[PDB]
């Protein structure tokens, strides 16, 4: 589980 904002 993997979250990347930007």
């Amino acid at each position: 589980l993997y979250l990347q904002n930007y």
